[PDB]
């Protein structure tokens, strides 16, 4: 592999190279104790760590994982937690202990969990009260799974008490001398067909890339950033963790147990958050609140990712707050790929210019660069030199990795147009992936869930336009002859509840259309593009 | 004149006959919007026109020239611009408006400009920031000069703002019904003695000739060609403009502000350029770069003109890239005269066979055809029928035109040998013209510059062999007795700087030899041939 | 793996980094054309390459391999050639083309070859007339084997003509940008039990290690070295190739078709060889010749490896020639491990001090360092940092690699004592490996060969002391009851011929003892140590 070769130091570790620099600055008296992590639950509990405390407590976390739990360098650890401090501590702990962290959403059902534990052959899971039961439904079928660590006020037979072990642990752990290319994280990522793939990131593709992008958000050393994210998304590691800590800035975490926009607004108004990051829906939701009542003159930087930002949202936000929203763009495999930086003119409807050292282009069917103003596929040049930030590949599936390289370019799977200044406009997914709010949904995940129901003999799942949410999961369902006599509204509701019971509810089909047939290729494949084309005007 | 008579239609215009065919194909839906002009500055700005846009924008250009500027059919327009899109637009505009365009290099000094404006009696000049000051030094002495159009981000008192007028102009202009033999361009061309002559080309000698040669380069309709040229050279009109547009292909333009070979290499590697054209120096420079690092597997056709291609350059290029270089040959008066086409065997050291409908021969002192393997003068048969592509003659100087006809043959002024297959080998200039890289230098231009200095009482300028550049300008200088005590290296440097200050720097004498005398004919002419003979071994 | 981590540049390639430096020095005029390879056949043919010619001709070799043969980066190439220039060219060619070369001896029989081709899944073999027939006996059973390249004056159906393709090939090849840790060579190496393992070396463990040791032999830039070696031994790559070429010195190769000591002596006397390297047997053989008749006052450096140098050989050599022999020590996995350098006092019976950056120690059963004067196992410290020069591991067998690490130390498998100055004395093999002259013999290889014969129902192969050769292969053979009536001298001769017919003849048992039984552990293993102990007094 020319792919494995990069322009990187032999060794890199975000914890020892970045976080412990700040800890050492404090200890040496060269910087005052500076807030690193500020967590609130919105019910009167708050916690704050400075960089020395964060380093000490994450060293304890690494001692729990490597010492009490006996996990060894290279072991894979599923992490499925709400927005609690232990998420940040445990990730840092894995980084310190040379363990591969694998974040997932607390929305996951038992089948989602079993798929991931079996595929990854995880040695450990760190979970909270939200998924303990779902984990225990399937853990017996996971022969590799040896450690269950629970983050909770409760104890549970079979699970180790993370919070108790952390307090018992030493605040000294010797950071593993991890290699730049060594596996650090696995993120499961949905595909255009089939079930989620394991996208492997290295110590450098996450942490060195973040160190190089540090400040892209407008954030500075003495500021506070609030990234609003599910802890399972790669957004959480890149923006909630690595962006602020590369700068020695504070990251702000609200438990946000119900995603309540009035709570978000009161939080912005009551805490001195200078920068925020959330998906476009966050800003859309906030705009439906009374912004006149909860001012936030301390807020300066508003960034977004995950779905295209409507010029209308941008307009309304500027009108109600006086602030810009600066769009960014990326995927799990590539991290931050394009963005509008704090010094760039904003062009409504465009998501900015190439990030970092990426050579991002619009390319043709042959993999050749197209001129400005021509629609094609968005790619990043990865040959002959793979830039810092691109993932290591799909785990156990180098053919899938190679499949997505066209000529010298990694394909994002998005259509786009580049203007005369190099700014990109998103022109839609080039494949069958569905983007519902932040979430990336593979149609086979949803089709499979539906097919389990006895009513469904065939189904195609596509994206569908929505006025409030933008894009939703829609299912075309062919019924067993027996269910033709059933009330469609009743059966739709039943099918939706079924999908929500069996897989993470964010994937459920908000729209179901019953049909007698679905269009087929001569190989018998459903023509989703054809259905999507009709569906979107 | 039997000379004026040709086998041509009564009317021809490249813009209406060729360019607007492609524009109309797009508009009619018979061809998809196809790239015509793709310009980059190498700092992140790119612009592309399709054939409809190119036609619209050049119609605007013609409206600026004929409408806002009041220029009338037959008016002569000096064009002195860098490699910016407005060069292509303005030339097309002149073609549309039946205006005689007269390109020159941005390397020109005020004296060069005044000579050309006064000789031509130009009504207009189109210039950029590179020469505005030089133009303004002398414009008051040019009574015919009425319009100064500046292509710039700046405005300047006395100059019309081309870019602003173009945007204000209509995209509809009715193309002048120009005659086949009507003057379209004047190119100033250096002579063996004296100062540059005005070589007049017609609508047909440029555009119909190009239409007939279309594809000689190997270029096809859906390809991109990069011709690397000074915009003042006739090479730019024939290969950067007319060759690709006769085919409906895209022409690629890089500003290339510094002629940086690493920039050329990165450009070849990063853009899907299928054909390239440059003088041999371009390929020589590229060969000194790391071609292993910047591959260009999309490149298929490499053509050259302007200086003889060393078999060594040909060899090295094939070794490092796997590609041939196909040589071509021509002069300002004749356009493309010989070449190696894409289907011809390459014979190293030969420049191919007669182009187009040219009867190219080696001829004797009487104007008779010589057998293969005999050195003589290269000529094109122009009587009794002057072939399409030969210029109309030297403006105001029909005696100079006639002087260069020997029997039935136009003399190229080069020596050559023709082989058994009709392939020509260049055997050197037959006169005192100096060829330094692409540039054709008349010795009187350089001698005159030198004589202006008080040290120089006599001088002869000849070509001299050079290992790196091939051929250079050398001056023999007889000193005023007063300067005999001066340090020669100091005075050489001073004389070189003087020549560079007074005339386009490409002509400067890279070598100066101080001598006490120069050999004279009985008419008192310096014997340059004698000096050149000694100089070249 | 902390093992994979090293203090090395990301990229290394001996050909581009070392050899092409010397080639470029010549081309740039900064060094005169300097001999690189001087080959003689001892019948009046000689050939010499300078560094430019060596680079050109090896670039041709790389073009044969990658171009004509279509071999791709990472493909494995068996090389089985006599001492001809094409060995050096082909190895360099593989290095340039990022191909894994796998040298073996021309003494190999068809079964030896099939084992290696099947184990390695080689895509190609480069062979000469010595093994073509043996290769063709088994090549059909090697589904991965696609290319057979023959180095010969003859052509053979099925084999490509290497010498013809090389001459047809371009002298320009763009060196692959190989990684420091990327596989460069596989050497098959015998084990204490079972059949030979694949020892993988990297671009850096061979070439960067050699660059760092360059000159250990006493060799300088303007000298000639003669390494006397089978081309299959790692000695050939480290000392015949990399040591002289790291220095810009000449390597001298004599075909030496019969290993004739009078030929070696006449060669030393007739050519200005300043340094020589051979196994102790070379010097022993030379000492039986008339050194008074063939003086070599130009010879300055005599080095040895492969078997312990008797103080008697050292003494006799000094007495007859006035020269020292400087001992070195290493194995396939470790390269040059200890040696007596040109500035070190020679202590008869000791093999010098740790090479390069190796921390070489005598260690106990726990892996702890022992004091001077205590016998233990020779080890190299490989944790936490594996030094440059240690191989990458056994291919497909990381458990075998790990098996030989005791604590933080790679085990050489030799016993030794270290003196107060750090000099090591060899105290014998710690396992069942047999060292006969240069050759390392695994007993299972020989036992297996013998067991194929119907007379042999059981056998143990051990080392045995020999006055002339030092150590020989001895077989204990238990006979089938049917062969008890056979003449032992006849049957011994027959068994020896059998072993020589089926496997490389260097392994054959020079001594056979017929016995009625062999001592067994409670697991039923033959106690070879017990037999060897009795055998050696
Ligand atoms: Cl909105
Ligand atoms: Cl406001
Ligand atoms: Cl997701
Ligand atoms: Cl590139
Ligand atoms: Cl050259
Ligand atoms: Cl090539
Ligand atoms: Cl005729
Ligand atoms: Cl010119
Ligand atoms: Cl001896
Ligand atoms: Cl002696
Ligand atoms: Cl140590
Ligand atoms: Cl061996
Ligand atoms: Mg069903
Ligand atoms: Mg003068
Ligand atoms: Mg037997």
């Amino acid at each position: 592999l020319q792919w494995g070769h990069q322009e990187v130091p032999a060794k890199f570790n975000f914890a020892s190279d970045v976080l412990d620099h700040w800890a050492d600055m404090e200890k040496a008296g060269k910087r005052p104790p500076s807030p690193a992590l500020w967590w609130v639950n919105g019910k009167g509990k708050e916690l704050m760590w400075n960089f020395r405390e964060l380093s000490e407590n994450s060293q304890q976390a690494a001692n729990v994982l490597s010492g009490a739990c006996g996990l060894q360098r290279g072991d894979r650890v599923a992490v499925v937690l709400p927005r609690v401090p232990e998420w940040w501590l445990v990730i840092l702990g894995c980084i310190r202990a040379g363990l591969i962290f694998m974040p997932g959403t607390i929305q996951m059902k038992s089948t989602d969990i079993l798929y991931r534990l079996q595929m990854s052959k995880a040695k450990a899971i760190v979970a909270g009260d939200e998924v303990i039961q779902e984990v225990d439904t399937v853990a017996s079928e996971c022969p590799s799974l040896r450690i269950k660590l629970l983050v909770s006020e409760k104890s549970c037979d079979g699970w180790l008490n993370f919070k108790k072990l952390l307090n018992e642990a030493s605040t000294t752990h010797h950071c593993v001398e991890t290699g730049s290319q060594e596996a650090s994280a696995i993120y499961f990522t949905s595909g255009t067909s089939g079930l989620p793939k394991m996208a492997e990131h290295s110590y450098s593709s996450l942490g060195l890339k973040a160190k190089m992008d540090a400040g892209w958000t407008g954030l500075q050393a003495s500021d506070i950033m609030w990234t609003i994210s599910d802890t399972g998304w790669i957004l959480n590691i890149l923006c909630s963790l690595m962006e602020p800590w590369a700068l020695g800035a504070c990251t702000f975490v609200h438990l946000l147990p119900k995603f309540d926009p009035l709570v978000i607004l009161k939080t912005l108004s009551s805490y001195p958050i200078k920068s925020m990051m959330g998906a476009p829906i966050v800003y859309r939701m906030l705009l439906q609140q009374d912004l006149s009542s909860y001012k936030f003159p301390h807020l300066q930087n508003c960034v977004t990712v995950g779905e295209s930002l409507l010029p209308e949202t941008l307009e309304n936000w500027r009108a109600q707050t006086g602030l810009d929203i600066r769009e960014s763009y990326g995927q799990t495999e590539t991290g931050l790929t394009c963005m509008v930086s704090k010094t760039m003119k904003i062009k409504p409807g465009y998501m900015g210019t190439a990030a970092s050292c990426y050579d991002v282009q619009i390319i043709d069917d042959k993999g050749n660069v197209l001129p400005p103003g021509t629609e094609g596929d968005i790619g990043i040049r990865v040959k002959p030199i793979r830039p810092i930030g691109i993932f290591s590949g799909y785990v156990d599936n180098p053919d899938k990795t190679a499949a997505n390289i066209r000529g010298d370019f990694w394909l994002l799977g998005d259509r786009g147009i580049k203007d005369e200044d190099g700014y990109f406009q998103f022109m839609g997914r080039a494949d069958d992936i569905i983007n519902s709010s932040g979430y990336r949904i593979g149609p086979s995940e949803v089709e499979n869930a539906l097919m389990e129901h006895p009513a469904v003999v065939e189904t195609a799942v596509i994206s569908s336009p929505d006025p409030v949410r933008g894009e939703v999961v829609k299912a075309f369902v062919v019924l067993a002859s027996q269910f033709l006599s059933h009330d469609p509204e009743q059966l739709t509701k039943e099918l939706q509840q079924h999908v929500k019971s069996v897989t993470a509810p964010y994937k459920y089909p908000r729209k179901i259309e019953f049909v007698l047939n679905l269009p087929k290729t001569v190989t018998g494949k459903i023509q989703r593009a054809k259905l999507r084309d009709k569906e979107w005007k």
